[PDB]
């Protein structure tokens, strides 16, 4: 076992690395920086940038050793701006922000109503409804444009789908974002949500307290956005308590069981919504882009989906269990375009990775973006081939939703929502890339295309 002060990397120039990070770009190419640090220092490197320091690994085997020492209450990197808001408004921490036994106490209660197979089946009809209204929207636009084609950047529309779907199952109501003229309350709500994400980006590395001290508009807009979101939750709590005197949605059932305080219920319902809007819509954007750029894969998925429709006789539950290549396509999209460039875990016990001593408490990150594009771990990584996941075994290769007790609590909701989306979309339309020109990726909260993706939709 080699000492901890011998791990390769640049940790010996933490202040020079901070200057190199902010002098130009930097906060836009964190995923590209991760690739080179692995291609220069090997399967493990130790990084220090200012007061930030971490050990990074890329091999799935190493990720297994890491997830075995996360402890009973695993802890990742915190969302500085999001926590700052709860402290400023004296709001409770949700399941995403909590730690220690407080997180586990809440996580176990939330799991029953968010990720258990019992409630997943109660969501399929709700999600399918939203997915049916999305296909209706596309048909209208194809009518307007004429010639049976609609070339458009779907970024905004997918964001609406993700937000409409998530809020349907969380609050039990349709915001109506997919209409041509949504009501003002829902338009201001989606604008607040959008503004909430736009202001969180500059405060990922810029201390929120500093922006608050100078009364920056970035901090004030962040507070105004979260205010609208938390108010909307109260509106749904008030309407539910009035209906009191079925009950669809996570919010209603949590208020009926009453196992968590309403304050802790308000906090978790809000962080659940924020965790599945940008993530789901972006993953769908990359999926549609890769399908249009790999039309052969699109036909294969369309073939399997159509077959599943007949062999199920309308039964959605049966149909969702008959689309293996569709679930593999989701994995293949999250391999090339992970919503999180890395998973983080604070070590609770001394471990050894690549014959190196890793002291307890050290922050260790699993570079998802570097793993997905390494030819060693994935042969032909740059090819979008969903078959590489079918009848192959992995687990520690498909870490898109994390792993362990503190994995993504919405994975099944997202997987269902994206499967139902692709099912309805591929049954109705063919997606074609306007031009096979290359689209580069950039970092900003998640992996987003540097420039809008123009896709063409034709009825089929
Ligand atoms: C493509 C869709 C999605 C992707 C790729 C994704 C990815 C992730 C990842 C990687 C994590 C951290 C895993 C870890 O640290 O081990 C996470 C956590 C989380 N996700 Fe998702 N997510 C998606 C959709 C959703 C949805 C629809 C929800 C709805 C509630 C959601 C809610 C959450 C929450 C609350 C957490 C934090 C849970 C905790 O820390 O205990 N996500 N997600
Ligand atoms: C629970 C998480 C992982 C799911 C996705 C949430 C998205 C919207 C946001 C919220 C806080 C953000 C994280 C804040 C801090 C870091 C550490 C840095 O080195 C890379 C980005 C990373 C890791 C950000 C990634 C995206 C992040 C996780």
């Amino acid at each position: 076992v080699r000492p901890f002060d011998e791990i390769p990397g640049n940790w010996r120039n933490g202040w020079l690395n901070l200057y190199r990070f902010w002098r130009s770009n930097g906060f836009r190419n964190l995923h590209h920086i991760m690739v080179k640090n692995f291609n220069k220092f090997g399967p493990i490197y130790r990084e220090k940038i200012g007061y930030y320091e971490s050990v990074n690994i890329i091999n799935p085997e190493d990720a297994a050793t890491l997830f075995k020492a996360e402890g009973l209450f695993p802890r990742r990197l915190r969302v500085e701006p999001w926590v700052a808001y709860r402290d400023y408004r004296n709001q409770k921490y949700g399941v995403l922000l909590k730690n220690g036994e407080d997180w586990r106490s809440n996580r176990l209660i939330l799991n029953k109503e968010v990720i258990s197979p019992n409630v997943i089946q109660k969501f399929v009809p709700l999600l399918n409804e939203v997915a049916q209204d999305f296909v209706s929207m596309v048909h209208k636009q194809i009518e307007r444009s004429g010639r049976g084609k609609w070339t458009v950047d779907l970024s905004n529309d997918l964001f609406r789908f993700a937000l409409e779907s998530v809020c349907y199952v969380l609050y039990g109501e349709r915001l109506g974002l997919l209409q041509d003229n949504p009501n003002p309350e829902s338009q201001r709500f989606i604008d607040s949500v959008t503004l909430m994400f736009k202001t969180t980006s500059p405060m990922l590395y810029i201390p929120p307290g500093l922006l608050r001290r100078i009364n920056s508009k970035i901090w004030r807009d962040h507070v105004e956005a979260w205010d609208v979101i938390f108010n909307h939750a109260d509106k749904c709590i008030q309407k539910i308590y009035r209906q009191f005197r079925e009950y669809p949605g996570v919010l209603a059932n949590l208020l009926l069981q009453g196992k968590l305080p309403i304050e802790d219920i308000k906090a978790s319902i809000t962080e659940l919504m924020a965790g599945g809007v940008d993530t789901t819509s972006m993953t769908l954007l990359w999926t549609l882009y890769e399908l249009a750029r790999n039309p052969h894969v699109q036909e294969e998925l369309r073939a399997e989906i159509l077959a599943a429709r007949q062999q199920a006789q309308g039964d959605l539950s049966k149909m969702l269990k008959s689309v293996p290549l569709l679930k593999a396509a989701i994995k293949e999209t999250l391999r090339l375009y992970p919503v999180a460039v890395s998973l983080q875990r604070y070590i609770t016990e001394d471990i050894v990775l690549q014959n190196y001593h890793i002291p307890a408490g050290t922050l260790v990150q699993v570079g998802l973006y570097a793993m997905g594009r390494n030819p060693e771990i994935f042969p032909n990584p740059e090819q979008y081939n969903p078959e590489r996941w079918l009848k192959r075994e992995n687990h520690f290769k498909s870490l898109g939703f994390g792993f362990g007790p503190r994995q993504c609590i919405g994975r099944r909701i997202a997987e269902t929502e994206m499967q139902l989306f692709l099912i309805h979309m591929l049954q109705n339309f063919k997606i074609e890339t306007n031009s096979m020109a290359e689209v580069k990726t950039t970092f900003d909260l998640i992996l987003v295309p540097e420039k809008p993706i123009l896709l063409t939709l034709r009825p089929i």
